[PDB]
Order: structure tokens, then C-alpha cells, then sequence
């Protein structure tokens, strides 16, 4: 019975973006794929083009959320790190005490944002130097990173670990594990 | 400068239409993503709505493919094994000795089709009784089979092998290396 919102704004990577919702869903989480800039259609880093179930807007008249998540794609986390909605979600789920999850360049997104700074994040490789501005984080290079409620990732590579990681903290372990075993995982 | 099509079927496992689009999109490939039923919206397995570039009918007049790509996803592969259009796709691809690839329950519309009987492939293990409906293949338990020019691969956490065979064979194994090593996979 667990709830995830998904911020999903122009040029977010897809496949950051489908496989922790696909994931979620696979794990019995009500998922609200939420479009920054709308209701309309959104198109993200590799071109795909993804239909919001609902605008930010009214996805956040819906909550609270047991997590917020964050996919990366540089242009994507630039859009949810200049957005004012996206600034106040993230505090108010910081406030409360509720899971928070980037992926990639997603975690440059919490800098912006000033969210849960003194935390041991990663990042993509390419995404560390944005993110150590400052100092306001330890880095890590773990391909998944949980320091309390904030949960970071590096990759599409690294993907279904950051939301099965996602599931575990939401669901347990046992949901993470019977949910992953008909994936195929390596 | 290789095409490659992509035929999305509503029910579709959004994570093996992804992830493959993505990462042939990344080694440089003009990837369509093309529709089945038309240009509409389609609505994927666990409920992700993408929107193709074109409809089936508008792709095949752009063609011919270096690579024609069947997700898999139950009902997805269900409604590419009853399309007729499909069926005159995948011909002519062999027909010409064009590669074509299908992931998880997708090589289930070859068997529909009758193509690349005699090959070795592998599918999504719980799609296995299926395709092997008559012993018309030969079963394999790798993560991704190619036998010459029919690739297949088993499931959403073998996506991206899958994806990076397909960039492999036609873009050849320097550019698939090149495309991995950004994509942080284990």
C-alpha cells in the first residue's frame, strides 16, 4: 500500500525513469508518474516520449508519498533543479521524514535544492564534480548509496538495483527479492 | 548510419522497449519507434504510456531495417504473434537476411510467424514451453543468444546485453564498448 511519485520533466533519462516505475509497480507500489511541466507528454533524453499519469501539480494535492524519486538525464535534473514545485516537494518530504531517491545526475537535483546536505551520496562519474560543490555531501562510489532517507544511484547500469533498493526500504526485503528473482538479473 | 525498427504492441514490457531504443540511440543507430495499432499513445505492461514516432503502417514505407526489435511483455508479444502486419515484416526481414531481435516472450511471435526455424534462441524462462510448442528451435539458457541472424535475450535484466548485441552486430564491438562504459553497468 505504499505510494511513489516519479518527477518526470524534459530531458530525464527513459530508462532511469521506466525501470524504477516499472519496478515500483512489479512490487505492488501505487505509482503517480508526474509531469513537471504538465499533463502533456514528455520527451526525455533519447527522444522515447512518456505520457504523465497527472501534472506535478495535481500529483502533489495527492500526497504525501512514501518516496519522492528523482531520474537523472543532465538536462532533466537541470529542469527539477530550477523548479520551485519540486524545490517545495522535496523539502516538505525532507520535513516529514520520507524516503528520497536520485539516480545519476538526479542527486544534483538535492544540491539545488539544498536537501539533505552532511549525506554520503553518488552520482554518475560525470555528475561527482557538480555534486561536491561546496562539500555539502561525502561521495561514494557504491552503485547504490543509503545514507538514512536519502537513497542515490549512478546509472542506467545501475538502474534496477536503486529500485529494487527502493522497494527493500519501502516494502522489505522479502517483496525486493520475490520481485527481482522473474527479472532476470545477472 | 544503421535503421533500426522498433514495433510497440499495447502490453509491451516498457523496460525492453526502452532500454534497447536508448542505447541503440547512443551508438549512433536511427532507431523508430513504430506502433502497432497506429500512432496513438500505447499503453506498456506496467502501465508506462509511450508515444511512438510513427505507426507500423508509415515505419514499413521507411524501410528496409538493419534490425527489426520485438519486445517482449505477454500481451505485447501476444498482439505482435496476431498482427499480420507483422508477419510480412519479419518475412521480408529474413527474406533480405536482415537481422532481427526479440526479447523475453517476443521470440513467441516468431514461432506465430514461423521464422528462423533451426536457430538457436532463448527466451524469458517462463515463456520457454511456448516457443518450443513443436521443436522448431533449439533452447538455450544464455543470457543473450545470437544465432546468426536471429538475436534473442530473456528478460528485463538482460536488456541491456541484449541492447549491446544488437549495437555489436551492427555497429561492430568498438562502438558497443564505447557505449557501455558511460551506461555504469556491472
Amino acid at each position: 500500500s505504499k505510494r511513489a511519485l516519479v518527477i518526470l520533466a524534459k530531458g530525464a533519462e527513459e530508462m532511469e525513469t521506466v525501470i524504477p516505475v516499472d519496478v515500483m509497480r512489479r512490487a505492488g507500489i501505487k505509482v503517480t508518474v508526474a509531469g513537471l511541466a504538465g499533463k502533456d507528454p514528455v520527451q526525455c533524453s533519447r527522444d522515447v516520449v512518456i505520457c504523465p499519469d497527472a501534472s506535478l501539480e495535481d500529483a502533489k494535492k495527492e500526497g504525501p508519498y512514501d518516496v519522492v524519486v528523482l531520474p537523472g538525464g543532465n538536462l532533466g535534473a537541470q529542469n527539477l533543479s530550477e523548479s520551485a514545485a519540486v524545490k517545495e516537494i522535496l523539502k516538505e518530504q525532507e520535513n516529514r521524514k520520507g524516503l528520497i531517491a536520485a539516480i545519476c545526475a538526479g542527486p544534483t537535483a538535492l544540491l539545488a535544492h539544498e536537501i539533505g546536505f552532511g549525506s554520503k551520496v553518488t552520482t554518475h562519474p560525470l555528475a561527482k564534480d557538480k555534486m561536491m560543490n561546496g562539500g555539502h555531501y561525502t561521495y561514494s562510489e557504491n552503485r547504490v548509496e543509503k545514507d538514512g532517507l536519502i537513497l542515490t544511484s549512478r546509472g542506467p547500469g545501475t538502474s534496477f538495483e536503486f529500485a529494487l533498493a527502493i522497494v527493500e526500504a519501502l516494502n522489505g526485503k522479502e517483496v525486493a527479492a520475490q520481485v527481482k528473482a522473474p527479472l532476470v538479473l545477472k
